[PDB]
């Protein structure tokens, strides 16, 4: 154990010790290691520290680190290193760490050409990968096979290529949301191959529709929230039968065309909150389709925002003006 690091029960305390570099006294049989809330470099790592195979936990958040750790302890399922100023990724780095599972990059200065081309791949063990609040440009290509999580949030992505989902079939959880993103920039048939995808979200963007060629096979969740949908088209919610919960709410939406939550059969609630809807004939079917559609659904948000005559009205309670 270290002079100025303590330790008790087989765990490692070095957190809040304002620490330049990396202990050298780590024992041979520690469970979890705390190096949180010190002032660690990334030159701070002896090459000691990666022979320790005891250690699958290692907390590293608000340190002074620059590029991601070399070095490390072999045999780590779980890192954090959030809430630091990392902005290279190295491919040699996260090639030492074959067993992690569960990683941590929040709160940093990450960006597309700091992360080396398939980097995160390397990590054939990465499970869950969150790369919350960084500079990232784009989605990285290079990633891993065996991803089940991956929460990229509050980024500067504008473009997402057809190339970065390759071979991630085990994938669940996509969260892509509070970007720069448009249908654009997006590529045809990008998250077709997602066939274990269950939740997606991809709220504060600039999309002008849903993305197109979206996978049904095991998807529930669908968050289309804070973007800039103006239409939604007739094959976007076809092919999604197992869809449970949906969100289309604080969008550019005027009406929806006839037929397009038809093939949502298990269909639970449904959420359409601040979008400018006028009501008119176009909205006729809206209204036959929330008086016939069974309890179960939990449909939202559905009122009249024009014209003066039918503003401040529910769809649901509507009669009709036209034929």
């Amino acid at each position: 154990c270290p002079s100025v690091c303590r330790c008790d029960r087989n765990f490692v305390y070095c957190n809040e010790r304002s620490l330049t570099s990396v202990p050298l006294g780590i024992p041979e049989g520690v469970t979890v290691l705390y190096l949180h809330n010190n002032q660690i470099n990334n030159a701070g790592f002896p090459a000691e520290l990666h022979n320790v195979q005891s250690v699958h936990t290692v907390y590293l958040y608000g340190n002074q680190l620059d590029e991601f750790p070399m070095n490390l302890p072999k045999n780590v399922r779980v890192l954090h290193l959030q809430e630091n100023n990392i902005q290279t990724i190295s491919r040699a780095a996260l090639a030492q760490l074959l067993k992690l599972e569960e990683l941590h990059l929040d709160d940093n200065s990450i960006s597309t050409v700091g992360v080396e081309d398939g980097a995160f791949r390397e990590a054939i063990s990465l499970k869950l990968l969150f790369l919350s609040k960084n500079h990232l440009s784009s989605v990285p290509v290079g990633l891993p096979v065996d991803l089940q999580e991956l929460r990229v949030d509050e980024n500067r992505i504008a473009v997402i290529s057809d190339m970065a989902f390759q071979n991630l079939t085990s994938l669940e959880r996509l969260i892509v949301d509070g970007n720069l993103l448009t249908n654009k920039g997006i590529a045809e048939g990008t998250f077709s191959h997602l066939t274990k995808l269950k939740e997606f979200s991809i709220v504060r963007n600039s999309l002008s529709h849903p993305p197109p060629d979206l996978p049904g096979t095991h998807l529930i969740r669908l968050y289309l929230q804070d973007n800039q949908i103006n239409h939604i088209p007739l094959t976007a919610f076809a092919n999604l039968r197992k869809l449970e919960r949906l969100d289309i709410s604080n969008n550019q939406l005027r009406m929806l065309t006839q037929g397009v939550f038809d093939h949502l059969s298990n269909l639970k609630q449904l959420t359409a909150r601040n979008n400018p809807w006028f009501c008119d004939c176009s909205i006729k079917w809206v209204t036959e389709w929330l008086k016939y559609i069974p309890s179960s659904l939990n449909v939202r948000g559905f009122m009249c925002q024009g014209p003066e005559q039918v503003r401040g009205m529910a769809v649901r309670a509507l009669n009709m003006s036209c034929p």
